[PDB]
């Protein structure tokens, strides 16, 4: 008489230097997230944006948030997901997941990680 | 894209005095359990039967297990659910959830509680 299905989903989107646009190769992933947000109407998403450590501090604070908002925007405007179900926050270069000393590491740091959770 | 869905279900079936048959009113819930067991192929169920504290101990040890096996049998025979995914155990009157001093309390104890868990 009690039935619960819990959703746990993790999305990773990476960005080009000084850019906050969603590259086409991530559209399929974002579409999958929108699908689950539809299948789990009560689920919410925690979207967090980041940057590598290159450039002015404020540029990165703004860019990291712009990246998170770009992902939210895709869900909201392309998939009609209720905006209030998604939070966005930028962390500039404060939470690296790779070595900023290499191009490859910096590329890993220019990212948006989103955690989608909820039950139905 | 990390994505998982976890299933957690609890089925509660109640029985009349000395009976181990599945009342028709519980068929819809058993049907739902079968549905989820198919939707989550790795899911398993822990079926536990119980009795009120009236009558011989040997009667209730057998009766509690019979009730659990009745639920399992319904799933196995009517819904083609693999028997090995379903465990059954009887607890006689050792695990009451209501006061056996009253008729409604004893009605609550004559039960089978099934916990279904799975992931996909």
């Amino acid at each position: 008489m009690e039935l619960t299905e819990d959703l746990n989903m993790e999305l990773r989107v990476f960005f080009d230097t000084n850019k906050s646009n969603i590259k086409d190769q991530y559209k399929p992933e974002i579409a999958k997230v929108a699908e689950k947000l539809s299948e789990y109407p009560n689920a919410t998403a925690r979207i967090e944006g980041h940057t590598d450590n290159t450039g002015p501090r404020k540029l990165n604070e703004r860019l990291s948030l712009a990246r998170a908002n770009s992902v939210k925007s895709a869900l909201v405007n392309e998939y009609n997901v209720d905006a209030s179900r998604l939070s966005t926050q930028g962390f500039a270069w404060d939470q690296p997941i790779a070595d900023n000393k290499t191009k490859e590491g910096r590329a890993m740091n220019r990212r948006v990680f989103a955690t989608i959770t909820g039950s139905r």
